[PDB]
């Protein structure tokens, strides 16, 4: 439900963070069309005085020397009185936006940069776990940006998160195991983070400053700051971060294969700055990770496929041996379940329903033998909380929490059907998430929840979900019973 | 192991590379025990005057200024008189062996490499093929090594092996496409560069560095070089480095999922020497290669197996339809012929054999099947030189150079048989493969080809190799036909 929280624009919010400056010009002359109310440090002049002016009337020489590889690389390194900068370029509304923060002042970074790149790529990650894979990246984005905390959060299918790993400093509080709300992040975030994959939060109690003019004259609204690295972010998020105790805060988009698949969030106490080419560093490793990840996946899911194909490959052979439909399948009982990872599993072969392993009465299998030939699904069903579908079983979550079922013949409704139990799992959430904001009155003015300290839940009437190769298993059995 | 080619100790040849020095030092003392001849170069004083002096008393004192960390580390930059260096150590034959070696002279060296490693780790890679894939490999590696011609090289199952990319500068003599030897790199080699991933060979032409004692005085042999950063390389291959025209040559082994898949093979015109951390750098694209490869190939296979999925899945709606089996085994011709890339397929249910595309005649496939029936196979059989090893059908290459058999019972011969014609193929071999060395009389001094033109054959009488996916394929069917 696009609440308030979906709609505030974060890309239209007209300021940048104190630690860098920005300038956006326009056309042929390259005019100065935007400036951000801080730019009198670092350009001599008021920025008032400045709108107007064509670029070599404002920069200093030694930007203006380095324009070519700057437009033509996105950034490079100027040395300027004030100390060494790095310069970036992008475009945005029609302007070439130009942003200068602090330049990286180690010599060694890149050095330990390809160190830890290597301790993320090396032999074979993910040995003793895909957890494993995760925990070495988080320690080591945590080892070349120097954050007290960093954790590695993995979105669900409906948005809310968990933090899977988590690498900090001794005497750090954790948020190791929880769970948060879909609207931590809501949807414009996400789908800005699918595009920018880096934001740095230098001081979460710094006051943003402000562009000159606060529109493009042009547009009649702010300039679109998608690009910026030095954004400033909704205030209500920098409320979020200071309830939480967080004066710092850098995050990583993690794209697997082209979706949003999660974040590496990095909390410091203090404000902190990271540099442009130590967060290009970073994501360096977030992209590292994601593909070690991609390549066990699927190695996993292979795995898998492999085993649930000899299964039927041994069953297979069991039928070449002695024409015993009942009899075979109540031979080859633990196979039969194995195939879907089930407690249970009703054979409707024509005659009666033949019920193997742990089931519903029989009364009941037909019951929803019934209901299940009116359903709008082709060749296989399934579910992880049948009750939730059909509540003449709702009652039974120990037998038939979950079912899968395939379609043994077009008209007609013969089935084979498995059966799982419910599997209750706690959850703790980082805060109670039936109270996740707190509006004020005239629900207007919204703000952050106040606590995060665990709030326990425990989920019942749903099974383990059903997987890809348990799917392909059903419709491997089906193939073979026909 | 055959030729004389897999005898060659090559770890155990005695001699380093002239670029370095090698020190080995015994015991608690740390007495100098081994030391390569040209050691004075670097120490001021003659090696033989330093066989058994404690390194405290051999070594300069710049490099006894480091020596906590090297230890600790394994590796360090020492600043000397000639020059900046960098001390590898290494543990062999009970000695702890250091090697000095010229340091890498570009600050900017590690960022350059970031750079790189970001072009082949990025998102979307592959996404015009993993041949993409091995030309980004190749050009990256180039561009960080300049090496005037860099290959990707593929070891086939024979291990012989073939160019599958290439990328060289500008009016460069090209290697692109062909087949070399499997004797070009000797059995106990692959072995070799199996566990040492790296090597260098800095100039073809040099003579090599001589150990001095000449052997390990407790072994009665000659010193374990097999980690050594400086070993000097067969004196065989040095000469098959000239004959090529190759001044140096750098090469790094390709680990996927531990074995050894290929190399990456760099050659220069001229003597060139590349830092060992410019080494390591390359070290981490090849890495970065196999990672990239076994994800891209796992994806394959999946999507190759969920289009078999699908034919089966059709073939399976087909059945519990109208008709007889012959009835469906018709209509699904084409389907049944795609479940394993196949030209025709015979089908032994009972009666007589039921003939499905382009098959041999029926009394030929009678005759297949009584000699399958005898063979050695559980459920399937597979071949792509049907001739070979069955010669009633050498002639029909046209259509059974390739067949694959599943059994459809017991004791029984009833069989499902896929027919492929063969595939003709024009391999292009570097130099003349009947010729691959060339001795001297009496057979003991053995010398690399004169000759690296192309030299044309034909393969003939051999189908497309049957994949993973066409035996899980063939299986799926035999499932559906029980
Ligand atoms: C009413 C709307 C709400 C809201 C808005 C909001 N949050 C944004 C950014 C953001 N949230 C998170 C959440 C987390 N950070 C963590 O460490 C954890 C758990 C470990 C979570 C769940 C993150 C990581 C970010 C990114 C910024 C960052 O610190 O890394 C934004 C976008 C901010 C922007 O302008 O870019 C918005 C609009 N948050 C709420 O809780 C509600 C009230
Ligand atoms: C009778 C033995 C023979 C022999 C021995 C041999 N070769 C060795 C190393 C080596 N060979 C190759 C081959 C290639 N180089 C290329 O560029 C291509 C293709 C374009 C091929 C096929 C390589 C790459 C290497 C590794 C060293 C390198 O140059 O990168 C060795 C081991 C050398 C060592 O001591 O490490 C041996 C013993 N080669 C023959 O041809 C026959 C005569």
């Amino acid at each position: 439900d696009l609440s308030q929280c979906d709609r505030e624009p974060i890309h239209l919010l007209g300021g940048i963070q104190s630690h860098g400056v920005l300038l956006a010009f326009r056309g042929p002359d390259r005019l100065l069309e935007v400036v951000s109310a801080n730019a009198q440090a670092l350009l001599g002049r008021p920025p008032e005085t400045l709108l107007g002016q064509p670029v070599g009337r404002v920069l200093p020489a030694e930007v203006l020397a380095q324009w070519e590889p700057l437009v033509a690389r996105g950034s490079v390194r100027v040395v300027l009185p004030a100390g060494a900068y790095r310069a970036l370029l992008h475009e945005s509304d029609g302007l070439t936006v130009l942003e200068l923060e602090p330049a990286e002042l180690q010599p060694g970074m890149e050095e330990t940069a390809l160190e830890v790149v290597r301790r993320l790529v090396s032999p074979l990650a993910g040995v003793k776990g895909t957890q494993a894979l995760l925990q070495t990246a988080a320690d080591t984005v945590r080892a070349l940006t120097g954050f007290d905390r960093v954790m590695v959060y993995r979105f669900d299918a409906d948005w809310h998160g968990e933090v899977l790993a988590e690498s900090k400093r001794g005497g750090m509080d954790g948020f190791l195991g929880m769970h948060f709300p879909a609207t931590d992040i809501p949807v414009q975030a996400r789908a800005l983070y699918t595009r920018n994959p880096l934001r740095l939060i230098a001081d979460a109690r710094a006051r943003p400053v402000p562009l000159l003019p606060p529109v493009v004259p042009a547009l009649g609204r702010p300039l679109d700051l998608s690009n910026s690295a030095l954004r400033s972010v909704s205030p209500v998020h920098l409320e979020y971060l200071r309830n939480m105790g967080v004066g710092a805060s850098f995050s990583l988009s993690l794209l697997k294969e082209g979706v949003l698949w999660g974040l590496i969030a990095c909390h410091h106490l203090e404000p902190l700055h990271i540099s442009h080419e130590r967060r290009r560093a970073c994501e360096v490793l977030t992209q590292l990770l994601a593909l070690q990840l991609s390549a066990e996946e699927r190695a996993a899911e292979a795995s898998e496929d492999a085993h649930r194909a000899a299964l039927l490959g041994q069953l297979a052979t069991a039928m070449g041996e002695g024409g015993t439909l009942e009899e075979v399948l109540e031979k080859e009982s633990e196979r039969v379940l194995a195939l879907t990872g089930a407690a249970g599993v009703a054979l409707l072969l024509g005659e009666e329903p033949l019920l193997v392993g742990c089931t519903p009465a029989q009364d009941e299998v037909e019951a929803l033998v019934a209901w299940l030939a009116t359903q709008p699904f082709q060749t296989s069903f399934h579910t992880d909380r049948l009750g939730t579908v059909y509540p003449p079983l709702a009652a039974r979550a120990d037998v038939a929490a979950g079912i899968l079922a395939v379609r043994l013949a077009p008209a007609a409704a013969r089935f084979a059907i498995w059966f799982r139990p419910e599997v209750a799992r706690t959850i703790s959430w980082a805060g109670n998430p039936r109270k996740p904001a707190e509006p004020e009155p005239g629900h207007q003015r919204l703000h952050p929840r106040g606590s995060f300290q665990a709030w326990e839940e425990t989920v019942r009437d749903t099974s383990l979900p059903w997987k890809r190769a348990d799917l392909g298993a059903a419709e491997g059995f089906r193939g073979a019973l026909v």
